[PDB]
């Protein structure tokens, strides 16, 4: 349960380091810092305005940006579901 | 568990093939080719701007478009919940 | 499990009959028919643009509209969670 | 199960009292009084337009506003998941 929470934090950093590098120069408001990126990657992870607000505008410059976001969305959604079930196990 | 993941992929393709055909000519940005559709159907599946952003604009041209989207939303939401429970079973 | 699915359909109709009556004349695009209402109440139920898109604009005319929507959101979210768990029970 | 529902209500009030104080004067439409805040904190809790619609505009004035919202989002999401599992326990 704690192993999952640690793994996510690790993944989230590598993701926000990568996103900064890839989209930072072109999209400074969302990916211009490691911190600006950590926030957007959290916003995308909760799914709030992920596509119409972030992904679609990013793709008008980087047409393959979906290769980054869609997996990140699937990965974090699986990690969160795995973390959600881990709490249920601790009960039973 | 793997059977569900395979079934969804099958359904998602038939859905994106259909969506391309039905709304492609009229809504090229979201359903203009097979991939454009696959992305929009994923966006609709995560629920991000599904109605105000996609479905409502599509219905101003195709007033019965809801017969396609609403079931797709219910189907994928059930398939995902079924896939979510399948992972819980593998634990126990 | 089937009892819950039946109860929701009943509730959804009474809700969409009520919403039509209350907000129909003032908000014809979202609540001007029983069908227009069934769609908005589904969109609100999935949570897509529920507040910034629907509830907040409705409250600029009907300032107590939240007494209708917030409970409907809580009720349907509980009914859906109850329906979600009912499927898990059928497995075990 | 009832203990969780009580705890959330307590937390939600302290959060809405705080939000009113912190962002009230600057953002009167969303945090202008205790109720305006209670509604916005519920809207943020369901995740509807939490970032692009609320948090990002608030940060253009209060750049550390994320220290309030992101934890509130994580806290309520955990409290709700804990409340969701509590209902499953009552079945079994
Ligand atoms: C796990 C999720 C962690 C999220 C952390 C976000 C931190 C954001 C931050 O440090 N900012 C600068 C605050 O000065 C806000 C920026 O997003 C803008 O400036
Ligand atoms: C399961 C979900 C799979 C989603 C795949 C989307 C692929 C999108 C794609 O190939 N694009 C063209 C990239 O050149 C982006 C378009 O959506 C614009
Ligand atoms: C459970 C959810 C059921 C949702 C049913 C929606 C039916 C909508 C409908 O019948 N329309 C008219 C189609 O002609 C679309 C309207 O929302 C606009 O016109
Ligand atoms: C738990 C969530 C409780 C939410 C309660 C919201 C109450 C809102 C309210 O009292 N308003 C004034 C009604 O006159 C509406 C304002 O948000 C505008
Ligand atoms: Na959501």
């Amino acid at each position: 349960v704690g192993s999952v929470a640690a793994l996510l934090t690790v993944v989230f950093y590598i993701a926000a380091v990568m996103a900064t590098n890839l989209y930072g120069a072109t999209f400074p408001e969302w990916f211009g810092d490691l911190s600006k990126s950590l926030y957007t990657l959290f916003q995308v992870m909760t799914l709030e305005s992920w596509s119409m607000g972030i992904v679609r505008p990013v793709m008008n410059v980087h047409p393959n940006a979906w290769v980054f976001f869609i997996p990140f969305i699937m990965l974090t959604a699986f990690t969160v579901l795995n973390l959600a079930i881990g709490i249920i196990v601790d009960a039973m």
